[PDB]
């Protein structure tokens, strides 16, 4: 599974992202926040699935929403990790699960509350329920473990798809992207379907890897840069972040 | 404020609306159903309200529409407080308070977790975050009261509404109402209306009265027959219903 340094390296990325909108954003938002939009996203994630009892049911749960949903509330959780260092334990979600406060279906402390697969209602509806539970103790470490679990039970390569869109939006932040100067090499293809080709050029196991996982997440952002026509010089900054150490 | 033996009524006026659906809801419901279905609302809530810091803000909280999404959220909370009852404690809550798990704004046991006035985003985030954290742990009866006080805290006569609507229900219940015998009096008037016309002719006092709210849920009962055309024959069971004692 994932090593610390690259759970890091992923909070340090979200905190680019967040700084270009807010450079001073770890002085006005607080822990609150995060945990709020986990909560509104988590909510919209499992209103993707049939939980109304009472309703008939047509058609079955859209998995590939699920998983940009899980990518969604992933950038609140590595908001919240980071948030929580800047000073807002173990001893208290274990007296929280005795006391029974955390859920399960009807008939690595992580794992008791994540449940597969979450193709199946009552097993999604569980989970992110106990995501919800994590974000109001502000257990925003195991909620990014409890989502990258969550996407390795749907093949989903998280890690990568974040890194590509990390990317995309360093692009997205220069003026030529909305002056049309930067343009996909390939006209029409849709962003989702472009970001997917691109992460497709490295494997899971590479990105995750702790000794050269910032090789393959270059490999990425070099994926994407090429394909949305970002010129050489525009591309240093993103490099040299990506490259940061934590 | 309300007396234990309005809430009771309530929760039985609850139980009639679950039994026409599924007269054996109490074996196959459960407590964790009741608890997912406030998170919902109560996200949906949260939703009504300017929340996310990151957008600008064209128009404000539209209040009618909160006061009909606290009474969406009071079926479910009464429904849970039943569901508790059939088996399904203080030294926990106040445990959890004191480990700072309820939240508060920024810079009876109920009324620190309730923030008010409800017009203001932040004091509505934090109440209904709270619901979402009462849910959470059971605390049906809590949620009940803490939506009721919200009521007041909207001018809104949430009971008034509550049994109009009961008794709207009653009358679409019938064959009748769908096959068109039963019919408004004044045509082209919506429901909403004709039911805050109909709790229009009680007091806010009249139906929480510890005495003789009965009369006054009646009389509402009464006012919405009359108004929706349900001869009297028809009006007997639901009378009777209403008279139960808890």
């Amino acid at each position: 599974r994932v090593p610390a340094r690259v759970l890091n390296s992923l909070a340090h990325l979200q905190d680019g992202l967040n700084i270009f909108m807010d450079p001073d954003w770890r002085q006005i938002r607080h822990v609150d926040d995060w945990a709020l939009a986990i909560t509104m996203e988590s909510a919209e994630l499992i209103d993707s699935y049939p939980w109304k009892w009472w309703k008939n049911v047509k058609a079955q749960t859209d998995m590939h929403n699920v998983r940009i949903e899980i990518a969604d509330i992933l950038h609140f959780s590595l908001s919240g990790e980071i948030q929580k260092r800047t000073q807002d334990d173990d001893v208290a979600l274990k007296s929280l699960k005795e006391m029974g406060f955390f859920c399960r279906p009807p008939a690595d402390e992580l794992l008791e509350l994540m449940f597969f697969p979450l193709t199946e209602v009552a097993s999604a509806v569980a989970t992110f329920r106990n995501i919800i539970q994590l974000a109001s103790i502000y257990r925003f470490d195991l909620i990014t473990k409890g989502l990258l679990l969550a996407a390795q039970d749907l093949d989903f390569n998280l890690v990568g798809y974040y890194v590509a869109k990390y990317t995309l939006n360093q692009i997205r932040q220069l003026k030529g992207y909305k002056e049309g100067v930067y343009v996909k090499v390939r006209e029409g293809v849709e962003d989702n379907e472009l970001l997917h080709e691109c992460v497709q050029s490295v494997s899971v196991e590479d990105v995750l890897n702790e000794g050269t996982y910032l090789k393959a997440w270059e490999k990425i952002a070099c994926s994407v840069f090429d394909a949305f026509g970002m010129p050489e010089e525009e591309r240093r900054h993103a490099y040299d972040w990506l490259k940061s150490a934590a």
